[PDB]
């Protein structure tokens, strides 16, 4: 006359010790087997080194204690119990550093035979090794260590619940919007000793994610090719109009303003740097040259009044690469001199700036050569 | 004698397992019922694709053991019993990524025919993948999926208490002075299985949700069009003063430093960038458009001592389409010659100078003409 | 013999239920009596429009289940007993959007009437509409509704201990040296009923509070003035000098750094901007004005070899509202010829000049006089 | 026969109600001696008027229920009790505004004759009101106020351990090398009554502080020296160069911003702004009037073409206290009277631009004596 | 017929009391075995002198009250017995600040004698005193002491469980990709004793670790060299070109605004600063000496129309060390007279130019020599 899952309930719950482990035969482990299932990578943190993450965590283990005939009690082959009132293992990762706030799951599933089913999602503060050599395409490696935190192996140990090629190739709940892209999980079992005697079971499962590099295009490539852009723009100057070299120094100033800006969200760590740092420095250096070049070409164009004739040898190369009456005449003749001198100085800086502007136009034109092939090699090793 | 309360609870709540699914027969399933509403939007990171609301959930099943009759206990119909002395379903939301902190509600009601109300406000956490594409104008689409976490369909199924149109239709009590606007709460049931003979009930919620777009004009359109405006200002400086390729370069590093310090309120997400920044990137080329047409002008008229006549055809186009007594006389004859030969450099710079007026000014109505179409265009999509 | 107190405790604490409402006749509610003290403001985010504030909450309420005789008891009138020992109303606050950390008090005071009392300090984080037209003067009008969660107006009905005038002019523990400042705490008894038969009581304090605006005044006024003054400084360069553009622009810079680096601290909700954006656009246009009239005053002054002579009309208004013999003679006319047309070009370049002077000094005129308008029409804004 | 422990627990644990305040007569209350130790000082916010502290407290009282003779017990004097099985005062500080997460002790000791020893390390995160007038050396006056939150002077009242001079002179384990130097920690007992027969006991705390200024002074002199040497370096720039008015210009752009991001780790109350702030504007007002003084040399030194030569009464002050025949002829007069004019115009300028740099010496000799002054007024004010 | 460790449970935890510490004679200490292993470090703030790390903790202990023969309970000589059901010392870390987020363990091992094993995992926030002199390459001594905190040394005392060289020496799990490295964990035994017959016994650990200087040497040297080398690439602009000076400006705007950005990320305490600053401020020093040349030599050369002949010494120094008619007639001496003051004045000026430039040229050959003595003494400095 009872409601047949009261009676089971006293019949189960009533003489039970929830801190025995349910064995009848001490000799035997509690095999906890274990699946995993990933859900979101919520941070992955490259100063700190660790890795947030949100998975899907269930055990099955046998309990010799919670075990009924079904025919007794109106043919109820499973029912749900408090978690709180059994035997529950100590099954953690070792990589924790900290406590992730996740839900409280209040039941688990007993089946006729012992089976405990325990459903719950976990969220994890795991310390991960990263190497951000390739920063925008990467490939991350962290681990996952489900182990005993106190048990030995002759206690409990740990197996896997569904074969090793469904857990590698499950992706079907994974949050793929987000910046990182889940590769696979793949397990292995390690049976991990201390001494002798103290054996250690644990289950190790390589989480391997990529990253997604368009996140970082529109704020690594975008400035670099407009500063590039102006830079061949301004080499359009001519080198005697007194402005060049404001434009340049300008544009340094900007380039310098935008790579100490963008170098935050740019990470680091302590072993190494990643490899577009040498691109960046490279591409400094080419605006530096630029700059250096601006400034040859506009000391050699500058009219000092201090200008020798140009050589012939650079002549040669460059250029074709490319009484009163009595005191009256004397007095006519000293302003003749003099108009004559400086006629003669106006023409010498005419040839010195006629020289310069040749070898402006010969750096412009291997400047933008080099510029050409330093973009083809970078457009080819992004394409490859 | 008794105050009729007592009676009732320790009528009720003695010989009562808060374990124990409570139903008679366990060949069926209790019904929870849910209604919900959405109260607030705390915080949508489109980073790393969270979504916290805020809503007042509220659920009803049948108790089986907590039945009397209401004149055997002095007409009482109806009581509250504290949560923690009866059974509670396991009702929780399938995209959670953390735990809220959500104030405890500590009774319940209880009919006399087994009805239970447990309201609960509840603080969400959920994993919602956001699209931005249109960033200032788009309408989230995020979902809440109300299942039983152990529990199959065969113990717990889960109904709506209000019809899917007052739900779909209440907006009683939503916080809309803020950043987002609630447009529905669309309800839905699905019957979802993952393996045979296992097969959950989910009741998913889509909270579909829209930005206001007047957060961000004050900080996007603002400083684009005062850019625009002292650029066409600038415009009218004359090319042979050599500050208007200051003026120019200053204007590039201003509104340089703006897009790298806006673009980090921008989001962006590892699929895509949203439609703005092609915008503001065009912005960006007129204004380039507009130093490259200054370098221009400014290396057409500037006195370079190297000038020759300005070409026929260009002329033709540009400007119709806008003894004692001997050596006296030789020493005259050079001086006339000097001036001569000054006032021919001059004459020929001045023509320079012209041509490059005319083709400042017809480049510069070109370009009003340009930036006018592409404002109205913008001002067009807009008010579409 | 007993100590007079381990027997009251025994006596009121024994077959003492504390999930049962103390009532003797469950037709009558337990009327709850509220005090709410503010103490301080933590903070208030306009963005997310949440409010953080600290109370002390005290409650009174009727058990009638504890109550005695002091005679039989030593004249006992009074004791303290464990929260968690009696039966505590569930009343919270609706605009509830977090959970605050607040102390924990274990016991409460009991007469021997049954009043009980419950003093309790509660961190409050409350979801206000904030409105921020007037940002640096604004009278923000939060509310705080006290109601039972669950209980109808049937069960748990809510009064007030002190009498309005007290609630509303209590500012005794206030932390008064913050950024806001407490005008008034007005309470307010309205019955809230979703349906028939289902009618709810609370309390709505509405906390009144001040923004104090010298909080901000060395932050929004004083780079704005110190810019005009460096702008009506800069005013006085001549304008033939080639350095009045470059200092305008390099101000325009500025100011234009200045304005987006200061508008993260100006709040901004969805709704609307505040006033001072107005302000702020209105100095910003000052100031490109200037620009736009230095521009034009250079544009007139400059040299281009290609002036014409000033014409009459704006000459009056402006500068009136302000052989061998032979041989030699022919050469002579021919060099004089050549001074002349240069010393001509020179004396139409200093008419233009002097035209661009004193169009100068009256567009400056008239900007100092505009500045002085729209700078004691603020003072008087802010004075009256 | 029994360990002597587990007797003495059972005599004492037994029929022992953790309820009660422990007295035989309630007419007498139960004395709480306090004793507080400063270990650190985590962080002082003057934006939020908040204080985090770290103590280690301890309290001491009486319990007449925990009393044995220690012969019947082997002479067992003392003992440890944990501390959720007696009853402990509710003794905590009146200025909170959040809850510190502290350490829990599980143990308290227990002498023969009722002296209860709680030892426990706290957390305290309280409001106090910070002035900053003088914001690089100040003295913060911060208060503790341990209280009981319930029990008014008839039933817990509050003593000090040790004696005030041992409390006011103990700096034993103070955390030192950080940004805040303690001075004294300053108790006072005070009994403070809200109405009649309702007086509560209190014991103040004043943590007496200082901040420590080197922490500061990298931070704040350093820039403002340097950009005053950099500016009477550049006041030895020639007034015609035409480059003093952008080396300016610069200079004060470069103030300006540092300026404005130095203004953010610079704390600000609603009601005062810090001592600081009138010396930055007026290093911000010298810089002013440099950029002034070069704009007025500017301004007198300029060829404009327009220049009358210079005043007698200024000369003195300024430059003290510092027939074919015929034809041919006539031609040959023209000719010197173009060349008389240029030459006349020459020397006007030259007479200006000598009264110029005159005067531009004169100040900035001023200048210079007037930055001495302030600058040694400075320093004097900083060593007295 | 029994499990043979219900048989156990049943015999151990009944009539076992978990606050009684397990000693038959009560004249006995608890000897607490300790031992420590550094799993990472998470956070050193050198703002607010704390230190986070994690580690992995673990005690033993003697309990005289579990204690059983194997033959009796089947051979069973060691199980697991939840850690809410015995006695358990409170050693806790004196150098604590706050509280963290650990997991829990349940279970403890116990062998057939009493030998209890508590395995725990911990995270410590711990207030460590740092010395940032040497802020790239410091080697931090910071200290962990494990003591009691209610017990003397009478009842609890602390041991080692390995020998110290095996503590010393285990970097078996240190994550050692991170920003610090482990050098060694050194303990050592105290008895601290507050008055006489109150002794306490402490365990101390000194962790000493070392930051990795490679962590900032991207951040710090590089922006430095590439201003020295801008520097010295526009220390080649010709000195009478008008642009040496906006260059150089420039430049130090620039060091200034990379000098204010990197100060945030370089740490400070208030009792003395890195000795990184005096390299810093020497190479501003360094810019501002050259800033200063470049003022002197631009004085020097400067055409002014006011300057006097070159003196002599100075040229020997740098120069080494590098009727109708006579109308007619006096007409034409005026004009010649008018050209022979201009050349002479031409002359002058070129002089003065040449001498500049010699000075100019000296000047940066020693300033390149003082730049890599210095480049080359900092080197040294970093390989030693
Ligand atoms: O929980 C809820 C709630 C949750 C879900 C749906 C509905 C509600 C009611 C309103 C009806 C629809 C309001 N509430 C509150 C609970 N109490 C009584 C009325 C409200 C305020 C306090
Ligand atoms: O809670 C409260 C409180 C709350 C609401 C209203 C009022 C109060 C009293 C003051 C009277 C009005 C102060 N308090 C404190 C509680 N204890 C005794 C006096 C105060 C300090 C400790
Ligand atoms: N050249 C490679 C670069 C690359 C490596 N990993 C990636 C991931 C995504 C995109 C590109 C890459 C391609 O393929
Ligand atoms: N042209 C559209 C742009 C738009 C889409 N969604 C919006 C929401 C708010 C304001 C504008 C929009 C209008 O209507
Ligand atoms: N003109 C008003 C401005 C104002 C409104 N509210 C304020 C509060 C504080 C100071 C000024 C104000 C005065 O009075
Ligand atoms: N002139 C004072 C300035 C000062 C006040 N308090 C201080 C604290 C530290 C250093 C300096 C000060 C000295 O003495
Ligand atoms: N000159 C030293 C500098 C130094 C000290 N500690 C270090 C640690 C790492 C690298 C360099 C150092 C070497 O050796």
């Amino acid at each position: 006359t009872q409601p047949a899952l009261l009676r089971l309930s006293d019949h189960l719950l009533a003489n039970y010790k929830k801190g025995v482990r349910p064995v009848r035969d001490w000799r035997k482990p509690t095999t906890v087997s274990i699946d995993v299932i990933m859900y979101a990578i919520l941070n992955v943190d490259e100063k700190n080194q660790v890795l947030t993450t949100y998975i899907w965590y269930r055990q099955y283990w046998t309990d010799e204690f919670l075990q009924w005939t079904p025919e007794d009690f109106d043919n109820v082959t499973k029912l749900s119990i408090p978690t709180d009132s059994i035997w529950v293992p100590d099954i953690l990762i070792n990589e924790f550093v900290d406590v992730g706030k996740s839900p409280n799951i209040p039941y688990v599933y007993v089946h006729h035979r012992g089976e405990v089913q325990n459903y719950k999602p976990l969220q994890l503060v795991t310390a991960c090794s990263l190497d951000i050599y390739n920063f925008p395409f990467d490939v991350q490696n962290c681990s996952l260590t489900f182990t005993s935190w106190l048990h030995t192996i002759q206690d409990i140990n740990i197996t896997l619940w569904r074969s090793p090629e469904e857990v590698r190739s499950d992706k079907s709940i994974f949050i793929n919007q987000g910046e990182w892209e889940l590769l696979e999980v793949f397990p292995q079992f390690k049976e991990f000793s201390i001494d002798i005697s103290n054996s250690y079971a644990e289950m190790k499962f390589y989480v391997i994610i990529r990253r997604r590099p368009l996140f970082y295009a529109v704020s690594l490539l975008l400035p670099s090719i407009f500063l590039m852009v102006v830079d061949i723009v301004g080499f359009c100057l001519p080198p005697d109009s007194g402005e060049r070299v404001s434009f340049k120094i300008t544009l340094l100033l900007g380039y310098s303003v935008f790579l100490i800006i963008v170098s935050d969200t740019l990470p680091a760590t302590a072993i190494g740097t990643p490899l577009i740092g040498v691109y960046f420095v490279v591409c400094m250096a080419l605006l530096v040259i630029s700059l250096a070049e601006t400034i040859f070409i506009v000391r050699l164009v500058h009219k000092q009044d201090l200008q020798r004739p140009v050589p012939d040898w650079l002549r040669h190369l460059v250029l074709d690469r490319i009484l009163a009456v009595r005191g009256l005449l004397q007095e006519l003749s000293s302003i003749r001199h003099f108009l004559e001198k400086r006629d003669e100085m106006r023409e010498v800086a005419r040839d010195w700036l006629r020289v310069g502007y040749v070898l402006d136009r010969l750096l412009f034109r291997i400047y933008l050569l080099a510029v050409l092939a330093y973009s083809i090699t970078l457009v080819t090793l992004w394409s490859i």
